[PDB]
């Protein structure tokens, strides 16, 4: 019960987009980056780490090695972390700690 605003206006889509997952090590990792054409940089170094080693990258992170691309990639990807947070319902002793 706290008065509070929010919103957004992004409509950005995309009509081919390679899966990625946690269980995807660094083979598929690499593909997924390539799909959305990031950066021939971007690809390789992020091509080499696993599926949560990348994931594991922060904002800063990723634009620490893919410089200012890097932003675009943080924006993309943790777009798909939430996705994949909801696709198998089954969470043990899991979730929100506050709300």
């Amino acid at each position: 019960g706290s008065s509070g605003s929010s919103g957004f206006r992004v409509e950005r889509s995309q009509p081919a987009s390679q899966p990625l997952t946690y269980e995807s090590g660094p083979d598929e990792v690499r593909a997924w980056l390539e799909a959305k054409a990031f950066s021939p940089r971007i690809v390789e170094n992020l091509g080499i780490l696993t599926g949560p080693q990348l994931f594991s990258l922060n904002k800063e992170e990723l634009k620490k090695v893919c410089g200012e691309e890097g932003v675009r990639v943080y924006s993309q990807l943790t777009m798909q972390k939430a996705f994949l947070e909801k696709q198998q319902s089954g969470s043990e002793l899991s979730g929100p700690s506050s709300g």
